[PDB]
């Protein structure tokens, strides 16, 4: 159907000047690299882009950013036509004029700060019509082509003159200010966005395919999440990309109104947004008046929840129009919602996570120039429990921090802000090094559920486990058929066990790393906060919140963690069901069989657990991880001091016959020994850092053998029944 | 609506039913049917508030208006029986119930038959695996399956390719097509079922699986079968019939597949409280739900309660106590009140008959007491042709050789080297490929890793009770 048409999907190449094709797709349309294109659209408008390949793009797409996107007028879905257009001769004139509501506050030299360096030999393409967004000076800057001397489209060569009457102009309709929200700005949402996504592709973008079809136009959306996830910023988002209504509403915002008048407030709310439907009504803070959970000791405060209860039954209204609401979690809303007709839908938030966060920050730092000692990876690496808000300010008071320093002091400032001052600022690491070490009070640190950032790089031992251990995993994941040719059924979970030192976790995280699956982990402690507040409830709120985001690996570190608490070995007269234990069993026993969540476990004490969790259909699977052999103690400190200054003397197949008894946490042990040694002996000489021989030899003097021999035995005692 | 009636000014709420259970009696016979009644319906300590119970009030009166001589049948559905208030229990007003247990095992399969009726599905669609993989769903929950799932069969071909424009065409519909992967995206897309609390199905096997110890079988039916199909021949005699069984035996030789086979044998309903559930009842002293559940038993017969690791109290706990628990005393009294001549079936397993209170024995409640031992050589061998009955068993598969092979072993762990033979048999497959034929080599070094779950010591145990037991 004519090779030219194509999709609009996102862009991996963020250049207002480019249109990143397929390399099959270019040879199918006569295409090379530099080739500049013609872009024709909607609004009877056109554009002069670049074309280029990307391996990660099906032909039937044509990757853009939104600037590209907003000049021809087409959200992300609509057709387009690009086009092969090699007469476009260098342009002679060039009059582009900044908009007023984009430079309140700079004043200078514009052609300097914004034009200067985007037209660096760039050869960037213009046309009458476009409106290029250059960054700079910690804002953003829109401009508009209004004239060039080679009209319509002339490419912009390094002679090509620009002119700048320096006066502003009041920003038209069909054009959509590109410091508004979209996808270009949300970090860390890859399962995230695909969710909401195409759940309104089709009642949001084709509001006539619902017009002659019996398929349910799914109104109710719900987002969880800790606040400062960034919940709004999503549903706008998704309304200014596609171009529906907005219609926002604040959880207070309709408390404080008079009583009575809430209902009027919402009447007219779905009513007035209902006009401009298909639209987005989106709900920030819903438990702020939805709780009808408990809560509800007044009329009013009943009063409200009903008027809503009703005005989603009656979404079903032909307008198409999609309710969003978003909030802190399942449990401070009200069951009233989740009728199959309102809220049916539901999505979660979770906090971001390591590629997330890193990215998040590309975001916000997308303005001020970072110096090259700037280390932005670093940062995602340290804020262990950090939202999309937290880390936001994050970079607020460390921008400011290069500030109240250059310009403050240097008194440039007590008028205004010019434009060349801003754009030659600089913001170091060690700002941002203030910033955190500044305000620690991130979002939370109560629950995870991230993707292990170790493979097998770090384990280097019992080889055998690492395969095997795919082999109830791996194969079941991506092997289903073959798996199913014989009737039977994978394993739930396997249940590590041996001498402390081993490693048992470094595998529940390699093996989660290998599925690029979750990996939740809930450490002893917290079992036996649970169990000295007889409170496991939270059991079924976490084997949950595993499959609300599958694949995922549940962990629970040192199960016997409630053993050797009410007694362990003799105890009392009670037997292996514990209070939590057993409640564990039962999230087990329920837990979605044909699901995709693997439950592994392991502890140092096999000898106290309770015989339940071995039965066929939990943990039926049994493995041994045994200290360090002949090998392991080798390869195990060359992983173990990977990212370490080892000298080249360094001889470790030496230790590798020394210590024999030791495990992997007491190899680690004399490792960070030769360091409190080495670092020693830095400072002193100061008032040549690199790791040697009569370090780590000076550090086996306090060599410890975590595993006694008389265990050694107890647990192979065991290992030879268990297995 | 539940809360329709609760937006709406305070007073006006009494007009609003005023005026419904008036214009409703208009066009009388009607059926005023009225969802989350509990909306309004708590006449119970939840009214902190004055018109909260004014609302009530009215409702309670409409109803035992309802003698005026119009012929109207007022509806009322909620969530449970505990959330409303025991005012509307008044044998005038809503006297008649009825519990709408969620979908099953048949029940599934035949809902989806109703919203797929319209849809061209493909010949790959296997409708049926759905209803088998959804565990805990409801009539609801199924319903937005189909429709997300045929809305991705949509997005993709006349999305990416069609036309609608003035309107959509005729033809293209017709010619959609909807093929079993497009659903398997629904099911893998969202998963937030309704519920998945408790069940009361019916099971889905008969004695075609069990192929041990025919003798127990129907003598099993003769206090269940012949005591519920010839009432006339069994009060003949006079006697009263027993209540219920209590198996007790090693583990994994499946008694409970045996309580459960049977409930297929009569197609009753099958109530599984197994021994955690029991435990978690124990941990927080709320044996109340017994209660709750000798009564869903009741709301639903015929029917077979069955409770696993009976002992599991008595496992937990002997010491300085005696035999008698918290659950388990509660349970003897939800089963003494337990309706002598109703339709109900009490069964329970223990593989621990050595620590149960004897009040359960004692007749009228579990006199009847049965043992189940291990794996006779001869059901060996059946038990493995019914563990592996759905198997690519290969043909010089030769299990008789077995059925000597494995004595102190169980139904489970002879299930045990079965997995294990697969376990191995994938492993070839997988391996290779980057020939579905399990092969004796496989079964063979299967045995490798045999295991005993029943001990020489406590194969012996159970019988110094099953003697005085019997
Ligand atoms: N994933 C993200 N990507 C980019 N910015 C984010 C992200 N998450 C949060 N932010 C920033 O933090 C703010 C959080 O906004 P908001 O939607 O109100 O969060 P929430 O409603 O969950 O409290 C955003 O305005 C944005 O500037
Ligand atoms: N097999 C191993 N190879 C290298 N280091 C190991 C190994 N096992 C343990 N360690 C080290 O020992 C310490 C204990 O690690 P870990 O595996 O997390 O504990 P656990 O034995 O409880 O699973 C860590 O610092 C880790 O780097
Ligand atoms: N006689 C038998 N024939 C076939 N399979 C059996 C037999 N006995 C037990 N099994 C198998 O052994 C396992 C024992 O299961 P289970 O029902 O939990 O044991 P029980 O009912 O004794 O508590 C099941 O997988 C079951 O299919």
């Amino acid at each position: 159907n004519r090779p030219n048409r194509l999709i609009v999907d996102e862009a991996i190449n963020e250049d207002n000047s480019v249109v990143s094709l397929s390399q099959p797709k270019m040879d199918e349309l006569q295409l090379f690299r530099g080739d500049t294109v013609l872009l024709k659209g909607k609004k009877r408008r056109e554009a002069v882009c670049i074309v280029l390949s990307d391996d990660t793009c099906s032909d039937e797409k044509i990757r853009m950013n939104r600037v590209v996107r907003n000049n021809l007028r087409v959200r992300l879905g609509d057709v387009i036509s690009i086009q092969p257009c090699p007469d476009v001769k260098y342009g002679k004139r060039i009059h582009v004029l900044p908009i007023d509501d984009t430079v309140e506050g700079i004043t200078g030299n514009l052609f300097e700060v914004y034009l200067k360096p985007y037209f660096l030999e760039a050869y960037r393409p213009i046309r009458k019509g476009d409106i290029f967004l250059v960054r700079g000076g910690m804002r953003a800057v829109e401009f508009k082509v209004v004239e060039t001397d080679p009209s319509p489209y002339c490419i912009v060569a390094p002679d090509t003159v620009i002119h700048c009457e320096g006066e502003p102009i009041k920003r038209e309709d069909e054009e959509e200010s590109l410091n508004e929200v979209g996808y270009d700005d949300i970090g860390g949402c890859r399962k995230q966005l695909a969710q909401i996504k195409e759940m309104v592709e089709l009642p949001l973008r084709h509001p006539a395919l619902f017009k002659a079809i019996g398929v349910k136009p799914p109104r109710g959306i719900l987002l969880y999440g800790p606040p400062g996830t960034g919940k709004t910023l999503i549903a706008r988002a998704v309304a200014n990309e596609t171009g529906a209504f907005f219609f926002l509403i604040n959880g207070p915002e309709i408390m404080s109104k008079l009583a009575g008048e809430s209902e009027s407030n919402l009447r007219k709310a779905f009513e007035e947004a209902e006009k401009n439907a298909p639209a987005i009504i989106f709900i920030d803070e819903l438990d702020a008046i939805a709780p009808k959970r408990e809560k509800t000791h007044g009329e009013v405060e009943r009063r409200i929840v009903s008027q809503l209860l009703t005005l989603m039954d009656g979404l079903k209204q032909r307008a198409h129009v999609i309710v969003m609401a978003a909030t802190n979690r399942p449990n401070s809303i009200d069951p009233a919602l989740r009728r199959f007709g309102r809220f049916d839908r539901e999505v979660d938030i979770g906090i971001p996570d390591a590629t997330g966060r890193l990215e998040i920050l590309q975001i916000h730092t997308k303005n001020m120039k970072l110096a090259d000692d700037v280390d932005l990876e670093q940062v995602a690496n340290e804020t262990h429990g950090h939202v999309g808000a937290d880390l936001a300010a994050l970079c607020s008071e460390a921008a400011l921090q290069a500030i109240r320093k250059k310009m403050d002091l240097i008194d440039l400032e007590d008028e205004t802000i010019d434009a060349e001052v801003m754009n030659s600022l600089a913001v170091t690491m060690d700002d941002f090094r203030w910033a955190l070490s500044q305000s620690n009070p991130s979002a939370l640190r109560e629950t995870v559920v991230e993707v292990p950032q170790v493979t097998w790089e770090d384990i280097g031992g019992l080889e055998d486990v690492k395969r095997e251990l795919q082999e109830l995993v791996q194969y079941p994941v991506e092997h289903p058929d073959k798996f199913l040719k014989f009737g039977m059924t994978p394993s739930k979970g396997v249940l590590f066990y041996g001498p402390p030192g081993c490693g048992k976790t470094l595998l529940a995280k390699a093996i989660a790393n290998e599925c690029q699956a979750n990996f939740i982990s809930i450490k002893g402690p917290e079992l036996l906060t649970m169990w000295f507040g007889e409170s496991e409830a939270n059991v079924r709120e976490i084997f949950d919140k595993a499959r609300q985001a599958a694949p995922c690996v549940l962990f629970f570190d040192e199960l016997d963690s409630i053993a050797k608490a009410r007694g362990g070995n003799i105890g009392d007269g009670g037997g292996a069901a514990d209070r939590v234990i057993n409640q564990i069993l039962t999230e087990m026993d329920g837990m979605s069989t044909k699901k995709n969540v693997f439950i592994i476990g392991a502890t140092n004490r096999p000898d106290i657990i309770d015989p339940a969790i071995l039965r066929p259909g939990r943990l039926d699977q049994l493995i041994y991880i045994p200290l360090p052999d002949e090998k392991s103690r080798v390869a195990i400190l060359k992983a173990n001091l990977r990212k370490s200054p080892v000298a080249k003397d360094v001889d470790l197949e030496f230790l590798a016959k020394m210590t024999n008894g030791f495990s992997g946490a007491d190899l680690t042990e004399i490792c960070q020994r030769a360091c409190k040694l080495a670092i020693r002996e830095s400072i002193e000489s100061e008032i040549v850092p690199e790791i040697r021989r009569d370090h780590f030899e000076e550090a086996m003097r306090f060599a410890r053998r975590s595993v006694s021999d008389n265990d050694i035995r107890k647990y192979e005692m065991f290992a030879q029944t268990l297995q």
